[PDB]
């Protein structure tokens, strides 16, 4: 019998676990410590949640180790592991309205979007990776033969073993799912640390693993702080791999911690300052629509968001006029209301950071065309913002906002290489985009952009089958696609002589 | 016009460059600083070698950056990149005797072995990877369609950019070749730091890249210390990937340095304590030959060396008798002499370390059945060594000797899981082996061994097509095989809407 | 409303469609023609089934064409096609007892086996290939660049289009499923011709595609004769690919008909005379069990059945003795009786062939140890048969029986190459096996056997992920595995200059 | 010593073998039968060439079989097989001027073009496939486990064995090289039948295999007729695969012959009627240059030649004007003159077919804008020809000319599906192209074209790494690229229980 925080909202009765999930059971943290999770629509406390301690991490890791080494997960057919993950996906789909509602409460995710993305994509992620289980294959290799004898060389793909997954707050369930689906399809067991400010969909997901029949200890979830819980995961002698999504600065620290303990494997999905180049020969109205999506999607809490838009001189003013027209039509409001287009930012500290960000933008001399401020209403809403006359030396040209702030520079008519160079002049390299009807420009620009993803005449078009990851200080390794599997597998080479 | 140290030896004339190699030219280090490289056959000084300084590292990195960004290497077809690397392999082949002689002098490599392995496998490496250049391929992916529009998603495999390669001294030319061939085949440029005590074949190799037509700046070589030169490579903001082979402790430090600067990619080939399990049902005579080889190959200076032999009780004593019989037959002496089959250890410090290692084995109660001492002759020769009665708790059961020291334990007849468990009780996981005529035991044991390579009825059987790399604290990433390319490539996802 | 033949049997009420399945509905053939399907347990008529005519083939092909070119199947995401196929597997699972019972009635499949294999593997097949839909990927290739311009080359994996599948009667549903699953997963539409003698599970499967939501016209099923319906499929100008399983001589004719019409693609899964080589050093009791299975599985109605057993002289007589003891324990009976382990042969004409086969065996000088005859009881049962003293020149050493007939020869102790040569002296090359505890012998024999599948210390171990197909006159192309998809895809190369 | 036809021409003394090449020897045909090969520049007899008889085919096949089964080729490492093929490419490169001259004489290949394409791409093909030999890899597959036991399933990629290669006359050396390089790289041995009219580079190539150290019998070359020699190859019981390139009608007969004998594998590269669609928004002067190349390249003797050009209404007349202007500038003449743009047609009967083809185009109502007749001069020259007002029902709109004949239709501005439908209304499907600056048109058109290759803003851009093959009646299977290997390898599945 599981304890729940019951809540009647959105024409449903929510049943929300709030405890640590260790070894297949929900339990209090050491000393029954708890913390509050805050609803960004009104600032209220949703409920209290267990606050994991070092000793709780050790319990979770030991559970994950036991489940891997002796438990059923390490013994079943790859095909049957997939069946379990495809059942987990079905269970998530049967509970999708509920999960989207929890996500709306916990993270401020507009409910209609959370059904399609926060939850919908999480469901696709498990189904997609479930199909990979019995299709992960090694090789047989035509090695030189030790004549007069013979040789056979094969490789085996094996799990890495116990993994730690540490994620941010922008899409709590989806970031969990991206990494967990891959981790599990490869046959690993896991300890997951959601962002402290957003534990709820992770904990409801935990309960769903029980309904799906995922063996005890395969999935362990520890709400709590990075510096305590996350840190211990990265130092742990029995953890063999860390999957991390977050800031560059925490990413550096995680990699260092992987190094100093046991050279556990690490992959890093870090920040972005993604450029979007819009040429005069694009479809203008479409550029306005995708341009807006590139910045404002999920209230800008989107690591691949276009962090700079470069717009060709001859269409720049008209582009800005049209963006403003469209911005005025966005309906800011409660994420649970069906007419809402723009929900609140995820938490208070981040709202304050966006306010400071835009003050500094104005100070340094950029033109504030609209927004820039907290919306006058309860909770942590921020007004969709547009800046123009942004010059390359400005702080807002360099720094990741992670909010709904469109940052626009001009480039001269016909000036392709010059704008590319401005677009690449950053230590980030997560995403990028180009709008043009011209095939030669589109191909050339996409060769030249120094980013892990290039969108052409679209934006935010990720997919569970398309690998996603950065270059430079945006990190390394992929989430999604076949390529994601390689972060969660080891290759054993076996060489016979006969 | 290049400066050489010239030496008539082994029926040829060695012409050995001795300077740093930067931007296609041989140049003195900052301040014309130099150091001595020492011949382990007689302890003599071979010659003076330039000692790279921080500013030399910066020059080398800048030459590599320019070669990659604006030089010809970043412009030619992948096919033509292949041609250049196939030509470099040819040029190495034309100088095979000279290279192997330099290696005998510099590392004490027995000449006949250096020809086949140190040099022969290096030539194979470049030819293998040259063949990969126009066969490195991305994907097209059946992503969900934004109906009524269409989407196309492809990936492009691109180079990482400037890489640094840091390598040890046991196989100077071969370690360099393993990593450099994969690095260059993937379209990168590189700065290489040979182990300070073994710079000579790296510099000769550098000259050979000129003969081959490799554009200036693509290969740069900096003889110098790990703590100055290697450190700066791992710290440099323009270096994007480090390929490292060496000890676990230095590996941790390299990985930490990569994190703290610019989250440059890293791969790590670290130490081993590889177990070899010998069953009573094996071909015993052949087990003695392969068992001796698993320890003594290349005077034990070999990361995959069997650092522990577990011999089934009923054949143990007979196995020992025969090894002792064969050890007595080994000709220890000058690596250039054709009857030599055991050359000197690589350098004085390491010989000392081996004497100390064997003292500790004796002190702790292991039975020294032969060897254990420096051979009383000039240079740094150490006796082929056999320990028996080795207990799991003993130092020599756990620490990597990196020398010709056979370390033998018994296990009970019919035990399989118990010996596996003892063989797995290490934080190393580089290689391993099993001798048995029994198919079921062979397949089962290779499943259970926690190591990146498992040899069955052979040992030391690496191959340029077979991926090579560790689990646990032996590191991560592969050298050799298709898999090695992945350390040297980035994946860019390109998604169109149309 | 669908018309059914209703039947109360096996504690179920069977609802069996009996008409042509065309464009998503059950319809009568041209002129309402029908034929009888016969129950092999007692020779009775199960029911009347529509008898497809030429005009019915054309209607089916037209419905497949329309569903491919204009219907929903041609438009949905690969991922959603996957979902439809997974759902189809679920529906099959919900009907598994009914499908196994229908197969028991129609093909004489022993019910408990049909549940596990005939039906159970069919379900696995659809789930497996459902997983492939969104993981079928093309390439991007590093072609030479037309400088100063650039080139991009990619490949797209596309459906072949309208396919015909023609299958035999030994595993009616499973042979349908193997090929149909791969065909549909690749995005094609299909016209299926079951063996005329075994139409029933195919017709039920057709109804299940409706339950699962497969768009109309994607699956069309045509009970009828090979010489009429099969022939027209292979001749049809709008069919682009034939997938065929059956005899070598019909295979040859199908291939010829593909040629003479529109060079439609073809794959051919033909007969087998598969050798099983049993060495003295094998586990003898397991060799008996697996040897039993290799011949008698599914009443020998199994294309990969061992059609010759080669037993090493020193264990030959002992092996035969043990086999006879085991054969005597087999319960022959009605496939619905839970204690039955040997059911009747599929249909009468095949029983007749088996009788003639053994007459000729005895005529030519082989020693008939047991069986060889129809069991005296109603239906078409055949007594499990063992021949010894079989010589290489004998008809029964050459020709496929496709019935429960063990055909044993000796080979001299210590021989390997001689027995290999005898095992390879056949124009067949479908499967093969070796039992030995010796690793070197097992690897060597598996190299030298000229067969598409080699079993080692097991037999009949097929798997939906393991490719299955023949060499030489056993055909070409694979069913099962990733490799099966290649028969049902085309590759388009797209090369840009920009 | 080998007998040569000796000829002082093009600054060289050509030494041309003229006999059959069987088992590493140049030998006369049965009864010393010969025929004449004709120089198409002046109609003169170059020399007499042996005319292979059936018994000669049988000797070639026996030599290939023996080379495969017991000779060195079947025993050497894959890597060493690669070396021999690289060395063969080196030898071809050292004889490249000589080979190009021979091709100029035998096929009318313009010398400068022959250096770059006929010969140059042949050299690239051998180098490319040489790199594949040690990178052909099988798989290890995570099959369901027969609990309590374990299973290992692996695949081995194996050669098919003795192959027959039958080719046409348009690029005699290159067609040979495309197929043979892939054939040999996969480890097979081969009998090659060159087009009767063009034996000479094939025979010179044979001698080059000797110089390169390709083991006797691996390559056998039999000049002679398709209906005698080609027939017997396709009928032969020891040939296991035919690789065919030629007409659709012969392809059908070849496929039939493979069926009727021993179901040998077959791949088919058949004809083309390839559409090129040129939109008004293309770069027009470039479209004229590439449009001309698309038809006139290699005097139109090019399977992928654009057999119809669809030109958008608003640019049609200007396009035709420019074409005519550029056509008038083409230098027609002796393929040895360095300024020749247009050589003679390959042989007399083909010239006559081209004269008839143009008669018929005028007769049925097409507008002859220029050319259409034999150039009056010695040899077999045909005028570069342009037709306009071509309509979809016309003979010249459906039939492959295989000559320098531009066949132009208009299509209405702003229709796309309508032009596609016209471009797809053929049973051919070898190649196609689209010229447009619009990315959306380019991508959509490339999806919709029913052709194995789509060129975008280029034409004739084949590459040794890019797979090349038809859909529909243009055949199946690929030459070039990784995908070519699959026609020449078999897959053996090996499954263990342990
Ligand atoms: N897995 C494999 O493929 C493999 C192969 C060969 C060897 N090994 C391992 O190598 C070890 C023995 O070699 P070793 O004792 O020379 O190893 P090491 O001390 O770790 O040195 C390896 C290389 O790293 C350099 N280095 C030292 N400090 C550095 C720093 N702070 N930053 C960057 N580079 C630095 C060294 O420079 P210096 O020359 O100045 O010392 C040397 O070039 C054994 O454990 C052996 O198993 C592993």
């Amino acid at each position: 019998v599981i304890n729940y925080v019951e809540k009647a909202v959105n024409k449903l009765t929510l049943q929300m676990p709030y405890q640590l999930f260790i070894g297949g059971e929900f339990v209090d943290a050491e000393g029954s410590k708890t913390y509050n999770t805050i609803n960004p629509t009104d600032g209220s406390v949703i409920c209290q949640v267990s606050l994991a301690q070092v000793s709780d991490v050790d319990k979770a890791v030991a559970a994950a180790k036991e489940a891997f080494e002796n438990g059923l997960w390490g013994k079943i057919n790859a095909r049957d592991r997939g069946r379990l993950l495809y059942r987990l996906a079905d269970v998530m789909e049967q509970h999708q309205e509920e999960l989207a509602t929890i996500e709306a409460l916990d993270a401020g995710a507009v409910y209609t979007l959370a059904l399609k993305t926060h939850v919908g994509m999480s469901i696709q992620t498990f189904r997609y990776f479930a199909g990979w289980c019995d299709k992960i294959q090694g090789a047989t290799i035509p090695i030189n033969q030790a004549r007069p004898n013979r040789n056979l060389t094969l490789t085996k793909k094996e799990p890495v073993g116990v993994c730690g997954i540490v994620i941010p707050w922008n899409y709590p369930l989806m970031m969990l799912s991206w990494k967990t689906a891959a981790c599990l399809a490869a046959g690993n067991t896991v300890v997951i640390k959601p962002a402290q400010v957003t534990p709820l969909t992770a904990l409801k997901f935990a309960e769903l693993t029980l309904k799906a029949g995922i063996p005890k200890g395969v999935v362990n979830i520890l709400p709590g702080s990075g510096s305590l819980v996350g840190q211990r995961l990265s130092d742990h002698p029995d953890v063999r791999k860390i999957g991390f999504t977050g800031s560059t600065e925490v990413g550096k620290h995680i990699m260092k911690s992987c190094a100093l303990s046991n050279v556990k494997k690490v992959s890093l999905e870090l920040g972005g300052k993604s450029p979007l180049i819009i040429f005069a020969d694009c479809d203008l109205n479409k550029a306005v629509q995708m341009g807006m999506s590139s910045v404002f999607f999920n209230k800008g809490e989107n690591s691949i968001a276009a962090g700079r838009l470069f717009v060709e001189e001859s269409i720049h003013n008209q582009f800005v006029q049209k963006v403003v027209e469209e911005v005025e039509k966005m309906k800011i409001g409660n994420p649970l209301e069906r007419d809402t287009n723009h929900g609140p930012q995820n938490h208070e500290a981040h709202l304050r950071k966006l306010v400071e960000y835009c003050q500094r933008g104005v100070k340094e001399g950029a033109t504030l065309v609209c927004g820039g401020n907290q919306v006058p209403r309860p909770g942590f809403f921020f007004q969709p913002t547009v800046f123009t006359d942004v010059e390359d030396h400005m702080y807002i040209a360099k720094e990741e906002s992670f909010g709904p702030i469109m940052i626009i520079s001009r480039f001269a008519d016909g000036d392709v290489d010059a704008v590319l160079s401005r677009a690449n002049a950053t230590e980030f390299g997560l995403a990028s985009g180009v709008f043009t009807r011209d095939i030669n420009k589109a191909l050339y620009v996409s060769d030249k952009l120094q980013a892990g993803t290039v969108f052409i005449n679209t934006y935010n078009k990720t997919d569970v089958a398309a690998p996603f990851g950065g270059f430079k200080q945006s990190g390394f390794g992929k989430d999604l696609g076949e390529a994601a599997l390689n972060e969660y597998l080891r290759i054993k080479t076996v060489t016979f002589e006969y």
